[PDB]
C-alpha cells in the first residue's frame, strides 16, 4: 500500500530480538522504508541497561522509534517497552512521516508484546527518570 512498510529484514530483526540477545532495537525511516537503525544486547538488568543504551541514540534533530526489553516475560515472550521520539527541532515533514507510521511499527513487531508506550520530545521525558515518572 502507500504507507511506509517494514522491510522483510527489519520483520526478520523483529524475531530474532523477540528470541533474546537483544535490549534495543532502533527503528528509523530510510527511502520510504521503516528500517534497523540501531540495536544492542543487554550487559546487566533492563533498569541498569536503560539510559546508557537509549539517551546516546536520540537525535535532537530527527524523530525514531526505540524497541526497549524488560527482563519480564509474558506468556508470549519477553515484554518491550515502545518509545516514541520526536523532538521539536525536527523538521515538520519527518515530524509527520514519524506520526504517521507509529502505529505501524507497533502493529509489525506485535502489540501483544509491548507493555508500555512512551513518547518524548526532550530527551528526559524518554530517560529512565521518564519511565519511573509514566
Ligand atoms: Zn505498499
Ligand atoms: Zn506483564
Ligand atoms: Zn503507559
Amino acid at each position: 500500500s502507500m504507507g511506509i512498510h517494514a522491510t522483510e529484514e527489519l520483520k526478520e530483526f523483529f524475531a530474532k530480538a523477540r528470541a533474546g540477545s537483544v535490549r534495543l532495537i532502533k527503528v528509523v525511516i530510510e527511502d520510504e522504508q521503516l528500517v534497523l537503525g540501531a540495536s544492542q544486547e543487554p550487559v546487566g538488568r533492563w533498569d541498569q541497561d536503560y539510559d546508557r543504551a537509549v539517551l546516546p541514540l536520540l537525535d535532537a534533530q530527527q524523530p525514531c522509534y526505540l524497541l526497549y526489553r524488560l527482563d519480564s516475560q509474558n506468556a508470549q515472550g519477553f515484554e518491550w517497552l515502545f518509545l516514541a521520539w520526536s523532538p521539536d527541532n525536527s523538521p515538520v515533514r519527518l515530524k509527520m512521516l514519524y506520526a504517521a507510521t507509529r502505529a505501524t511499527v507497533k502493529k509489525e513487531f506485535g502489540g501483544g508484546h509491548i507493555k508500555d508506550e512512551l513518547f518524548g520530545t526532550v530527551k528526559d521525558d524518554l530517560s529512565f527518570a521518564g519511565y519511573q515518572k509514566h
